């Protein structure tokens, strides 16, 4: 069990966040794989990855994500310059994170369609501090907690849509949560 920051393990980048509110386990474990255990959490994100990423990664997952309440299973990472917090959402819990928001395309990628949205966070934490920044979202149709992500199929997509994004910051396999319980375990490579 860790600390929440930033670092390296068994070869792979991890970053775990949260907001202070307690109720999250966050484990490392052999190789590629992580854990996270939580119950009646506040805000959090963590997984492994890569820092940086790259434009073109083809990201592979397996393993058992089992939330209660709002929680994601994305591959997520962040862009500098703009500023842009990205999700390649491949399950979820109780909340589909583009409810409410604007469809701005779709994308065929590893087996499903995926639908694309934007929004904005309005004055929120970032890996440059407080800010106001966009997300871009791919919502995956077909929901699953193993598989590989094509992330050049999505980024090119989004581009193609006037997402853009600018330097690659860390680049993750991650269990998002939003005041909520439930237990995961994935093996990234
Ligand atoms: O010390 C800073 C770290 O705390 C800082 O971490 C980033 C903090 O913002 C986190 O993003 C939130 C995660 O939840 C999403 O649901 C929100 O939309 C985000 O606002 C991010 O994951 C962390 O990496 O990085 C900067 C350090 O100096």
């Amino acid at each position: 069990t860790i600390q929440p920051g930033t670092g390296y393990n068994n070869g792979y980048f991890y970053s775990y966040w949260n907001d202070g509110h307690g109720g999250v386990t966050y484990t490392n474990g052999p190789g590629g794989q992580f854990s996270v255990n939580w119950s009646n959490s506040g805000e959090f994100v963590g997984g492994k990855g890569w820092q940086p990423g790259t434009k073109n990664k083809v990201i592979n997952f397996s393993g058992s994500y089992n939330p209660n309440g709002n929680s994601y299973l994305s591959v997520y990472g962040w862009s500098r310059n703009p500023l842009i917090e990205y999700y390649i959402v491949e399950n979820f819990g109780t909340y589909n994170p583009s409810t409410g928001a604007t469809k701005l395309g779709e994308v065929t990628s590893d087996g499903s369609v995926y639908d694309i949205y934007r929004t904005q966070r309005v004055n929120q934490p970032s890996i440059i501090g407080t800010a106001t920044f966009y997300q871009y979202w791919s919502v995956r149709r077909n929901h699953r907690s193993s598989g590989s992500v094509n992330t050049a199929n999505h980024f090119n997509a989004w581009a193609q849509q006037g997402l853009t994004l600018g330097t690659m910051d860390y680049q993750i396999v991650a269990v998002n949560g939003y005041f909520s319980s439930g237990s995961a375990s994935i093996t990234v490579s």
